[PDB]
């Protein structure tokens, strides 16, 4: 079996983006948030406090045929941006992209934080990460993918995002036409539960290539690109005026300016984002203080391959028993 699903930008920065998800019976649709960097498939609902709904479509488990509740079963997560969200646990059947597994925990949020509530745009999301850290409690549950696995042609899915455009996400096939020159493959650790890989170096702009190693994590659900200090900072010294600023939070740069590229190094090979892929607009409406997306990770304990750099590629997750990254430009 195969599926194969459009994804979308959320906004004009692509700071997000939602692919629509079939759950229940008869179907609901909701627009979810596919994140490799967690492992919980959780929604909006009719459980979730009312105040904290504004806008999002909500699952309701009682309209669905096909939903039975997890006796027992509940679930907390905090994200790496300090939101957060808990709540309980149905089975259902649920579909993305022509796409169906039956038995799916779907984690019904009983309780979300303001920055979900903000984002009436997501209804949840749904976690591609691997299942060691799935939330649920006491039964650890499986991801989407995990589920579908046996049923797949091919044990992979892929992420092939748009920069302000909209994108895919394919189960089960390698779309050969979704990229030019070849897939290069590299090694992946499991030891935390993320696609967890090893680029092999970085060049600015025209810049020479600097090989070195950076270990870290493939994750759509983050939205930038997060590098130890010393990358960062080479990166921003050939943008003029731009500097690291406490009180906004990161590097920031003029608004007139024209951001030079960034390439990582995946083995021998390139991926180079373009300068504009790096430019996430004014840090408030009307200044002309423009906010980086490429970002220290010397606060976080980890490396982040986030969107801004996983949208410059096409990106291979590749769940076979030994699992492995693979990208190719595009």
């Amino acid at each position: 079996s195969t599926g194969s699903a459009t994804t979308t930008p959320i906004d004009s920065l692509d700071d997000a983006y939602i692919t629509p998800v079939q759950i229940g019976t008869p179907a609901q649709t909701l627009n979810l948030d596919f994140d490799t960097g967690s492992s919980d498939l959780w929604v909006f609902s009719s459980e979730t406090t009312a105040s904290e709904v504004d806008g999002q479509t909500i699952y309701t488990p009682s309209k669905s045929t096909t939903a039975k509740l997890l006796s027992g079963a509940t679930w907390s997560i905090s994200y790496g941006d300090g939101s957060s969200s808990s709540g309980d646990v149905y089975t259902d059947t649920v579909s993305v992209g022509g796409l169906t597994v039956t038995g799916q925990a779907v984690e019904s949020a009983k309780k979300v934080s303001s920055s979900f509530t903000e984002d009436s745009t997501i209804d949840g999301l749904l976690g591609l990460a691997f299942s060691t850290l799935n939330t649920v409690s006491p039964t650890q549950q499986k991801t989407f993918f995990d589920n579908a696995k046996a049923s797949l042609d091919s044990p992979v899915f892929t992420a092939d995002l748009g920069y302000h455009a909209p994108g895919t996400y394919n189960f089960g096939f390698i779309d050969t036409t979704a990229y030019t020159g070849s897939i290069t493959y590299t090694a992946v650790s499991t030891k935390q539960g993320f696609w967890e890989w090893t680029s092999t170096g970085y060049a600015v702009g025209s810049g020479t290539f600097k090989s070195t190693s950076i270990d870290g994590i493939a994750d759509t659900g983050t939205t930038l690109l997060y590098l130890p200090a010393t990358v960062v900072s080479a990166y921003w010294a050939q943008v003029s005026g731009a500097k690291s600023s406490s009180s906004v939070g990161g590097y920031v740069f003029p608004c007139s300016a024209t951001l030079p590229s960034f390439t990582f190094g995946v083995g021998s090979a390139r991926i180079v984002i373009p300068g504009d892929y790096i430019d996430f607009g004014p840090i408030s409406t009307g200044s002309s203080s423009c906010f980086g997306g490429i970002q220290s990770s010397a606060g976080i304990g980890i490396n982040i391959f986030g969107d801004v750099a996983l949208k410059a590629a096409f990106v291979v997750f590749n769940g076979a028993t030994t699992p492995t990254l693979g990208f190719a430009s595009k």
